[PDB]
């Protein structure tokens, strides 16, 4: 029985990626969001910030002072993934509870709905990594 810990990062409803380290996951999302901003609106401002902050890369700027574009809209949750890849538990909670809690369906009441929710929740994690 092998267990692995992954940090699920959810931004704007979409997932950013999966990782096992704070600076690894945080810098992954932080460089991703800012890059989107670099479309040309705040790109000039961001380029100035990196240089002014004396940072070769945005990733350096994260681990450096652990600061960067970050709003309360940011949603993070920890998940557990089997060494085989199969999901076993998420958010220190059995996904079985999540499906009944959000979908309002019970296995006995409608196992058909349960399976849908179970596979629906798996996609959020396996597909989170895009």
């Amino acid at each position: 029985m092998n267990n692995s810990i992954k940090f699920h990062v959810s931004y704007d409803g979409t997932a950013r990626a999966l990782f096992n380290t704070k600076e690894q996951a945080e810098k992954y999302c932080l460089v991703e969001e800012i890059n989107d901003e670099m479309n040309g609106y705040k790109r000039k401002s961001w380029e100035e910030k990196l240089r002014e902050e004396n940072c070769a890369s945005v990733q350096d700027w994260v681990e450096k002072n652990y600061t960067s574009s970050y709003s309360d809209l940011f949603n993070i949750c920890e998940i557990e993934v089997s060494s085989a890849g199969q999901l076993v538990k998420i958010d220190n909670t059995e996904v079985d509870d999540f499906v009944e809690n959000c979908y309002g369906f019970t296995l006995e009441d409608d196992l058909e709905e349960f399976n849908k929710a179970k596979q629906y929740l798996q996609k959020f994690y396996a597909e989170c990594e895009n």
